[PDB]
């Protein structure tokens, strides 16, 4: 079977169901718009008072389209947000695929964070890829008896890593009015408007020159004639020949390629008097062949559009890439101009340590010849002012003058400072101005 | 009026002797070198161990000269690293002058870091500067009763902030022989060598003679050159010493002739028609000269010392000029980092612009594309489902028009690939001749 699908915003609205107006599920809480949980009071004020605050202004418990959509956003983000911001389903979020995280975010904007958090077992045996026994795990829970259908869904969706499961409900619910997605059986007279959409009788909205002959499709909203609508004849059976409109109880068996409308016995002896004809099997087999050569073309140039779609977001992730590798490939090359300037300024330190310790080396040596000879000449000086005792020493005048005149010096070369770096700043003002960004031309 | 000492930390040299045998100490504990408390226990064999270990090698309780030394340098760097290392007397230490702060390292090395940091009441006294009160109350101390000598040296200094309290003392132990500490009186005979010291006859070195080294200063001289200190007979007792080949009659005359305080008999022969001087004429002269030259020693080791001081300040601008070598070189290269880091900057923004415009395009042409891949899977989905054998052919018209729709993949130009292209062969140049360090 041929299954086509989307992504994940739509897997959320083919899930949920879109109601403008405030219900109750057959067995769940009140909620409103595309599954928004406004509370779980059972009191109907509550529901309109937390709709007004959702809202800002003062609803009736009626929502507007749009409004819903962008609460929608909304929820969709927030339910994100909580998984990334919870830290216990997490890791085991980012180590799957778009598909399976996917599914997760539906379950959790259907149930919660905390509502899913509860599901240890399983989430452990999803996370090391063990997909069949979370499959039947997960199916032991009051998520899949509330809602056997959506729980299904969600849980072959995270066995099979592929949308086809949602595919598969796309086509079936190609069967069903996109306004109330009830069954078009034919209780309810079912319509098909040229957008290839179907709805019922009754969901066409309100349905004088001109009172109607222009209706807006209710899903899609694109303009079309009020005679172009054809009531969905697919819908007949599960007879297949129709009767005819003016005939009645008179089947129709002829293609008119003048009027190009599927004709009746008496229709095309009376009125197409003179038209043209096919038997019915072989215009039949002629117009199934044209639209299988269509379909096919089609399917061809689907094909190469997400070929050539895929292919533009891998080209948007490389010229990210191309971004980093400019920013990052200019950091470090001027950190590398920067490093050889500290290599020359460490080396140049290096002379001025060199010639102060030569010089404070020379001052140090004199410093000390010069405390020697303060010290021995206050040894002479003492000694010698002890002269103040009245005594006979002029035994010992020898000694006390001839060593009294130990006069003496030192002498080292005067030296100049080194202090200024002399750097020419201005030549680095300009050439801070030396920066070239080629292009792969 | 005789303040000489002009020193640092040789105080540690003035109150603690020099001794190269194990000595008991005033608290009655073994001790040896300059100071350096062994142990407290009184066992001699514990004193040996410690000091073998002290020491590296085999001394048998001895050591000499030079290595006491050494450990004495050792333990004032102990003392200061105990000094810096203790928190209570570390603020109190800052607030002081150098002075002060060498009275403080001196009872660290006397009692030990745990010891001073007892006088907390008085410690504190130190650091607000209230200098009275801390000499009183230092005065009343145990260390004051124990070792009262040291304690009154070093509440002197800390007082007044000068060395005058060891200069006082420098002029004191002049009356001491530099080797045994001992009271040179005319037992323990003194000797007084060229070299203007004073020491005992038997502390000149034991057993090639007439040639002989100074105990203290290791000058040279001659055995000969050596007089007796005629100054100290201040004990007890007139007292004129005998001529020299005379052994029984004194010296009383001088000799103009040869500036020799001379004897009679001596003047019969030698200075026989030599002019002679009156007593106190040749005295009071010959004082008049050696004050003089004092006066010019004095003034001349003055600006000595002022020159000495000047050189130190001169040895801290030649650092100061080091460390301002270094900053100036480090800030003017981060100066032009700086300038280079905005300039980068700059740069990464522009790059930012044009991607982030591309980027703009490429996501709106893809909103498009998925845009058209659902509505075309739609219109597929529907027409695949022919596959009901039906009279879907009265429905031809709506499936074909409908199918027909195809459009309008719309492209936009790749853009080329931004590189970088800088030229770091010019700029590591440029970068390896900056310096000039021109004088
Ligand atoms: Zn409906
Ligand atoms: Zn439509
Ligand atoms: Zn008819
Ligand atoms: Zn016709
Ligand atoms: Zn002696
Ligand atoms: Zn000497
Ligand atoms: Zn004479
Ligand atoms: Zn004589």
């Amino acid at each position: 079977n041929l299954y086509f699908q989307g992504n994940i915003f739509e897997m959320l609205r083919i899930d949920e169901r879109l109601r403008l107006k405030i219900y109750k599920d057959t067995e769940g809480y009140y909620t409103i718009g595309i599954g928004h949980l406004l509370t779980k009071s059972p009191s109907l004020n509550a529901a309109k008072s937390e709709l007004d605050k959702a809202i800002g202004r003062n609803c009736n418990g009626v929502i507007t389209k749009d409004e819903a959509e962008k609460l929608f956003n909304q929820d969709v983000d927030a339910a994100v947000r909580g998984i990334l911001r919870n830290a216990k389903l997490k890791p085991v979020y980012d180590s799957l695929d778009a598909v399976r995280r996917c599914a997760l975010i539906n379950m959790v904007f259907q149930m919660g964070e905390t509502g899913v958090a509860g599901f240890t077992n399983s989430l452990r045996m999803l996370q090391q890829k063990r997909w069949d026994e979370a499959a039947v795990n997960l199916a032991k829970s009051i998520w899949y008896n509330q809602t056997p259908n959506r729980a299904k869904r969600v849980i072959t969706t995270f066995r099979t890593g592929t949308w086809d499961a949602y595919a598969a409900e796309a086509l079936e619910l190609l069967e069903h009015c996109g306004v109330c997605r009830e069954r078009l059986r034919p209780e309810r007279e079912p319509r098909l408007l040229p957008c290839l959409h179907s709805a019922c009788s009754a969901c066409l909205g309100p349905a004088a020159a001109g009172d109607g002959t222009v209706v807006d499709c209710p899903v899609c909203k694109q303009q079309c004639f009020s005679k172009d609508i054809v009531e969905n004849y697919f819908m007949r059976d599960s007879e297949r020949t129709v009767y005819c409109n003016v005939h009645k109880h008179e089947p129709l068996v002829l293609f008119c390629e003048s009027c190009d409308t599927l004709t009746c016995r008496d229709c095309q002896l009376n009125a197409h008097k003179d038209h043209q004809y096919q038997f019915l099997e072989d215009a039949v087999r002629n117009q199934r062949k044209l639209l299988a050569s269509l379909v096919k073309r089609l399917g061809d140039k689907h094909a190469t559009l997400q070929k050539s779609t895929k292919e533009v977001r891998s080209s948007i992730r490389q010229v990210s890439d191309v971004q980093k590798r400019v920013q990052v490939d200019v950091k470090m090359a001027i950190l590398q101009i920067m490093k050889e300037l500290n290599k020359r300024g460490r080396v140049l330190v290096n002379d001025a340590q060199k010639v102060t310790e030569g010089q404070q080396e020379r001052l140090e040596r004199q410093h000390w010849t010069m405390t020697k000879i303060q010290k021995h000449q206050e040894h002479i000086l003492r000694f010698a002012s002890w002269a103040l005792e009245s005594d006979n020493n002029t035994a010992l005048l020898l000694s006390k003058k001839l060593i009294y005149f130990q006069l003496h010096r030192a002498l080292k070369m005067i030296v100049d400072p080194v202090e200024p770096h002399g750097e020419m700043k201005f030549q680095w003002d300009l050439n801070a101005w030396t920066k070239s960004a080629e292009a792969f031309g």
